[PDB]
């Protein structure tokens, strides 16, 4: 209901700062980490994790989870704190395998600083198919039943570089990194 939140920043030198950044820095070494900071947003955490629950009933041994890139403006990242993705292959929210593509200018817009914000989210990408650009929402797996429908849809199902979601509570921001380069 009230989704407040607060706002950790990761020390240098720590397990999960490393790990984070390691998968960013591999794509985007040639950037400069100002800071790392973990989200923690209780609400959006249950609501997530329920969702995760019902993918992980649903799903049989797929790995609905990801961890994908996300950049933004700087204006944006309040409400992602808050909020978290709410309402060429459709209109959703597009996540990157790597943090590179989230790194371009069009996407994670530099303020004043030059300072830039992606965020390494988890993304419950389930089983997923091709996306078009007329897609407001998933394919039907089939043509039958065409209520049941894909978790999300990706560029490419054998070799993806980039997911998109159309859900309310499809990922959790849990990590904001802020570069520079
Ligand atoms: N904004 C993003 O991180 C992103 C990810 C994949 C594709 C596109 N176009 C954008």
């Amino acid at each position: 209901k009230q989704q407040n939140f607060c706002v950790v920043e990761l020390l240098p030198s720590d397990p999960e700062y490393n790990t984070v950044a390691s998968k960013f820095n591999q794509t985007c070494s040639h950037f400069r980490i100002e800071k790392i900071e973990r989200i923690q947003n209780p609400d959006l955490w249950n609501s997530y994790q329920a969702k995760k629950k019902t993918m992980d009933a649903k799903n049989g041994q797929t790995m609905n989870e990801k961890q994908l890139f996300h950049g933004t403006d700087a204006g944006s990242v309040p409400h992602v704190n808050r909020n978290g993705f709410n309402r060429a292959y459709g209109k959703g929210t597009y996540f990157a395998v790597n943090a590179n593509y989230s790194a371009n200018d069009t996407y994670s817009r530099p303020d004043a600083n030059g300072r830039k914000h992606v965020y390494y989210v988890r993304v419950l990408t389930g089983i997923y198919t091709h996306g078009n650009h007329s897609l407001i929402v998933p394919p039907s797996k089939n043509p039958q039943n065409p209520t049941d429908l894909y978790d999300t849809v990706t560029d490419n199902v054998h070799h993806p570089s980039l997911f998109v979601a159309f859900y309310d509570y499809q990922a959790y921001p849990e990590y904001l990194i802020t570069f520079r380069k």
